[PDB]
RNA sequence: UUUUUAUUAAAAAAUGGUAUGUUUUUUUU
């Protein structure tokens, strides 16, 4: 193949239009948060939803992304099957997004929204 | 005083006839 089998690692940098999976990155961030994120705004979590098992969704979770990249952050959502994993960097979130759709931990993976929490923004920026 | 010749056209759409307007959520602490 032409394209790199391997893992990201932390010196994996691009440039900022081209998309760190190979693809291209827009501006309007689309309306579903559903294939690509934008260069206009740097957000390195996703949306990850489905299945809402039982109270070990948090392990459930850690065990089935961590294994994608670097972590920095996860807040699930215990009432409903809702979980926040944030990474370190956009390789790795964006390779965790194309390969957590649709499997077994379907998934509906999608791109994370702007915090309402005034106290989540203040440590994000 | 014998014979004539002269030949337009012409089908389709909208008016016009099963109006229209509405309509599904990822974080607060
Ligand atoms: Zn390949």
């Amino acid at each position: 193949c032409e394209y790199l089998h391997r893992l990201p690692k932390d010196t994996d940098f691009f440039n900022a239009n081209v998309d760190c999976f190979g693809r291209e990155k827009h501006a309007d961030y689309r309306d579903d948060m559903g294939g690509v994120g934008s260069f206009l705004r740097q957000n390195y979590t996703l949306y990850v939803g489905g299945i809402t098992p039982t109270d070990d969704i948090e392990e459930i979770v850690s065990r089935h992304f961590a294994e994608w990249g670097d972590i920095e952050r996860i807040r699930v959502l215990n009432s409903r099957g809702i979980a926040f994993i944030t990474y370190l960097n956009e390789a790795n979130a964006q390779f965790a997004k194309e390969a957590m759709a649709h499997q077994s931990l379907c998934l509906n993976v999608r791109w994370a929204t702007t915090d309402p929490n005034p106290a989540s923004q203040a440590r994000n920026q």
